[PDB]
């Protein structure tokens, strides 16, 4: 209906400060109560009282919990909820009016929010053995890609989902899809990139300080929060760490165009940050039980560990090589007694890998020496003028584009450059180049992964990947290497001033 | 008096005891070799006579199915078919009234086959586990995360003594965490010498997780044959829950006053990092789920000692690298600019002591030897020749260097090529300093012979530790290269 497009149109032009920390909704499969902290008083109820339990929500405000969840079950939960921290709470499988309810508990805003999710009838050893397979599993990982496909495929044999994917965040917010393990019949999404605009940074923030995010339905709808605004507090509901929270309807449409409608992402954090996401996706919906999210929870924690020992190993084994090979281009310096630069050009792939890159232009004045992909050798004399007017010792710059304007015809090649020339008089220099990421990546209406690929496309463009701190470490041991010979090489000529005494003695 | 006449044979060579092929096992169970074609016996424990009631000489060369049944030697050739029996699930069994589990592994090209006893006499069991989880989660320091690694272990598990041990870079092992119920010797801060694991213990070590010794006061089970006959030599058993111990380790914890132990391997980077050990007073069993629990977490932590180790390596040379640039930026501003802030000198590469030595005077600072030997020793490293000096055992090469041991154990000291003698030396203290504790296989006596064995030894220069020597020098190089170009600029 044009009713019904009308409310969606303003929600997608704003998306990124929509507030999805206050939602005003919870999902259909549970009941949300705002207690009171002394006496457990009703603030707000969700408004699925009246499907469930029977109680119309209008007076069920301003009454203690025996009103609706009897008398035991409220003074155990008053018992349970008092001088608890609310941390490792054992799971209390109630029973209220015929309906099996989960009661999870948790504290914002000087109150007390409850969450009763229903179990459904249909729906321990085995669970045992098989954390113990996976852990031995992710152990036996030698290699990140291999840690990535095992634990992909192991989780779609734990939950059963028809698609898992690990998205990992890189340094500009973009994401990419790393390991997949589909079920058959579904699209291959392995190799492709999202922007960073796909995720709002509340959601950012969310999936930051929660572990699992948890969607049984896409095609549900909001039960509302009567009343909308606490009482005592005259504000909205602070729903950050509720598993009962409303999705944006921007993000059901992306979930419904992808074919799919049960999620459930299990966040990867490191170090307060957030490396990616395990997000697993089923056609025909499914509630996962509390044995199942709380393996699944396990398993994040387990991975962002693994995945961070092996980042910092990585770390460490190729800085060991920078050095190894900073000293082997250093003796090749000084036993190379020809030019300043020629040993280095002696091997122009040794130092491409130095640094990381695709192409070298050693330059000594007026023989603009080039390997591997590189631009025209104007170009290249071109791009050399300009950083010498800066007069910096090492420039790195992964936008060439954005600050040098000319650096444009030629993005697709030299994207990123990494220049360190000494400092005497004359012309010199050697100058690294990088390629811009897109050419790298190779993957076959709106709010489709199609339609996200395209926008990081126009948003990547003339961005090479990041100097890491070791090649900008890199670049920067060379020049004090190249320094250190440059200056033997002025003792060097002190040769002319042992002929200067010689010509002044025949006089 | 015959035992005390053999003990004392085993334990004056103890690094050659063939701990690999004992040729028992401990009698918690039952070890049957299986060969692949039909499961014939190959090899038996002595106890089938009692708990089977089946005739160790007579079982030794028939089918399985004798001794077990005919359904369950249907069901152990249906689970080892060729698999390489590494995802074998739990075959729990009941043969003659009682009641077994079976592990199932493959060596030398074999189906052996163990057989663990259980007493007779869930939903918690995963919350404990994401309990665990999430508290060394919340952990930000390593000692932080090995105190509550060790508490985490002695609740879940019920041992009354946990502790960690850590193996050094020499390999001694120094105990870290612990954590104990009351009225028992606590053992944190302790050192005990590489030789109390020999060299066969720290491999089996690191090629399993769990090592169990239930009761400490038990009698070693004799296989029988003891030769395989495809083979006519010991069986393989490095890789076998059940395995007898040797009598030394036997001793050791029964004077330690602990009878069941239970130790996890810590494996970082395929090296044995240290140890997980777990003691109790009386003898206590454990159960096949609890076996796995602390399986998993050796696992969880040696992933995060790792991850929060190489952290603490790159905080710790960045902030070298600070100190690094100050000194630098300080050099262009050729050795008295420095002798103004030593301290960061110290804290550079991690010292107590640091002398200045150019020209012809000498500056002590922080805890540094005496003048007039600091000069003695600048004069050796200078017939070597070596840009940086790295070495932890002065006394081991430097025969003089034994007046000075505590004040200065190891050196580091870098020095200038041209022809006058000028450099820069730092000393570090000996280990023993900073240690302190409170034929008699006991913790005091590890002590008392580490801290001989120990003597005149400091800790290992890092990698990052000798590159900040290197990068120092070529500040001072780069500044004294300068002048000799100004040399030139003077004619
Ligand atoms: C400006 C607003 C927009 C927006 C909001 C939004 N997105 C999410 C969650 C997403 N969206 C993802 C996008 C994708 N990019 C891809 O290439 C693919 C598939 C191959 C997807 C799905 C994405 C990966 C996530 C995280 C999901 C997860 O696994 O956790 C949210 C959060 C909603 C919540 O309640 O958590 C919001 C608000 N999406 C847009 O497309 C733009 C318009
Ligand atoms: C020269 C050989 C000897 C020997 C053999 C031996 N020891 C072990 C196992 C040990 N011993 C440990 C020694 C300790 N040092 C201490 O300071 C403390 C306590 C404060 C102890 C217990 C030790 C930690 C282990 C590992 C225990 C574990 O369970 O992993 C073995 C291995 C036996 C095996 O079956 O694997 C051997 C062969 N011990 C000696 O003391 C000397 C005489």
């Amino acid at each position: 209906s044009q009713l019904d497009k009308d409310a969606f149109e303003v929600l997608l032009a704003n998306c990124a400060d929509e507030p999805i920390q206050f939602p005003g909704a919870i999902q259909p499969h549970g009941l949300l109560f705002t207690l009171k902290e002394p006496e457990l008083t009703i603030l707000q109820v969700s408004a699925n009282v009246q499907s469930v339990l029977g109680k119309v929500p209008d007076q069920l405000a301003g009454q203690t919990l025996d009103c609706v969840l009897g008398a035991g079950w409220a003074e155990v939960i008053r018992s349970t909820s008092a001088n608890d921290s609310l941390v490792d709470v054992p799971r209390l499988l109630m029973s209220v009016e015929g309906v099996e309810f989960e009661a999870l508990l948790h504290r914002s805003q000087e109150a007390l929010v409850l969450e009763l999710e229903i179990q459904d009838k249909a729906a321990y050893s085995e669970r045992t053995g098989n954390m113990g397979r996976m852990l031995r599993q992710l152990h036996a990982a030698a290699d990140l890609q291999t840690l990535y496909e095992v634990s992909v495929r192991e989780i779609q044999r734990m939950t059963g989902y028809d698609r898992v994917l690990i998205y990992r965040f890189e340094e500009e917010g973009h994401g990419q899809v790393i390991a997949e393990a589909s079920a058959p019949a579904m699209e291959l999404f392995n190799g492709l990139f999202f922007p960073a605009s796909d995720i709002p940074e509340q959601a950012r923030e969310l999936y930051r300080r929660n572990w699992l995010r948890i969607i049984p339905d896409a095609n549900y709808t909001p039960v509302p929060l009567v009343p909308q605004l606490r009482p005592d507090t005259q504000q909205q509901l602070d729903l950050s760490f509720s598993t009962l929270r409303s999705v944006s309807p921007i993000h059901c449409q992306y979930m419904k165009n992808m074919g799919v409608l049960s999620s459930m992402s299990v966040s990867l954090i490191q170090g307060g940050k957030l490396w990616g996401l395990i997000s697993c996706g089923h056609r025909t919906p499914l509630y996962v039980s509390h044995e199942l999210r709380s393996a699944c929870q396990a398993i994040g924690q387990v991975l962002s560990l693994q995945i961070s020992a092996m980042e910092a190993l990585e770390v460490s084994r190729q800085r060991e090589t920078k050095i190894q090979t900073l000293q082997q281009l250093h003796q090749m310096m000084a036993t190379s007694d020809t030019d300043v630069f020629d040993g280095l050009a002696q091997q122009p792939q040794l130092l491409m890998d130095l640094v990381g890159a695709t192409g070298v232009a050693i330059i000594e004045d007026r023989q603009t020496h080039c390997y591997g992909n590189c631009p025209e050798p104007s170009d290249i004399r071109a791009l050399h003028t300009w950083m010498m007017a800066g007069g910096e010792p090492v420039y790195a710059s992964h936008h060439l584009s954005s600050v040098y304007p000319p650096g444009e015809a030629y993005q697709t090649l030299a994207s990123g450059v990494l220049a360190m020339s000494l400092p005497k008089p004359v012309d010199n220099g050697v100058i690294w180049f990088r390629p811009e990421v897109k050419q790298s990546v190779q993957w076959s209406l709106r709010l489709q992964p199609r339609t996200s690929f395209e926008i990081w496309k126009v948003e990547m463009t003339g961005i090479a990947t990041k100097w890491s701190h070791g090649d900008v470490f890199a670049a920067n041991d060379l020049r004090r290497s190249a320094l250190e010979n440059d200056l033997a090489r002025q003792v060097s000529k002190e040769q002319q001033a042992v002929r200067a005494r010689d010509e002044l003695v025949a006089v």
